């Protein structure tokens, strides 16, 4: 029970490692997002052209 | 929501310059059609003539 003990702990802590990084990853995702959503939202002025849209 | 509102009052501000311009387009043309009108009231005068009314 003891070395299993140990054992498990140190999965757990790989499990927590993976966890963090692929959370760590999604952040920039929304950051890019919501860069996306600002040049959607400024493509809706009627003053652009086809240029400015392009 | 923030960075929404930032950007709208961007387009705002576009708006208010695009009628900005065209409003003070059209003071010129007002004025030079006060002018015609003085210019149509000269004509109606019993001492001109064809040379004065071209």
């Amino acid at each position: 029970q003891v070395r299993g003990l140990e054992v498990g702990m140190r999965n757990a802590n790989d499990a927590i490692s993976i966890a963090q990084i692929a959370e760590g990853a999604m952040q920039e995702q929304t950051n890019m997002l919501q860069r996306m959503r600002d040049l959607t939202v400024q493509s809706e002025n009627g003053a652009n052209s086809s240029a400015d849209l392009s």
